[PDB]
């Protein structure tokens, strides 16, 4: 009872080539259209490709810079400030997931950190986006090397290129 003769694949996959590896990364194409959008288009229209991950925290999570890495010039392509993306139904647990970054209520910025130990206390802070299914292992590494008495990286970590899955 009626067929669709044409159909539609869409390649939910992005293939992130960062200079210190590549990794691949799952985006929810479901409830997070929104930000999988803005993260697909950011990437596509060459924004992320030239920046590096300023934020590294040892044995918890890296986030990665967006708006000029010190929040000089950053905009989000549906504007400056948008609404949280927040739902019930993800966790920020399993090492090795991808969550949006936010800064208040109905703002949210072009951040994004990856969690590779578990955290519970945090379960609920930040929001969510993606998984890192393909790729904890190339970011494990970044939180084992040798770190600042802050959160500065000793080592050399910087993005190439992106591009997604065909």
């Amino acid at each position: 009872m009626a067929a669709i003769p044409p159909d539609s694949w869409q390649p939910p996959n992005v293939y992130l080539e960062t200079s210190m590896g590549i990794i691949v990364l799952e985006l929810y194409w479901k409830h997070a259209p929104k930000t999988c959008k803005n993260f697909a288009e950011l990437a596509r229209r060459g924004y992320y490709n030239g920046t590096k991950f300023h934020r590294i925290i040892k044995d918890f999570m890296i986030q990665g810079g967006d708006p000029t890495g010190t929040g000089r010039g950053g905009a989000s392509i549906y504007g400056k400030q948008f609404e949280d993306e927040l739902h019930p139904d993800l966790k920020f647990t399993g090492a090795g997931i991808l969550a949006m970054a936010n800064a208040g209520p109905d703002t949210n910025g072009s951040q994004f950190f990856v969690t590779l130990a578990p955290t519970q206390w945090l379960d609920g802070k930040h929001t969510i986006f993606g998984r890192v299914c393909q790729g904890i292992g190339m970011v494990n590494r970044v939180g084992m090397v040798e770190t600042n008495s802050q959160d500065r990286p000793v080592d050399d970590v910087k993005i190439i290129k992106a591009y997604p899955s065909g």
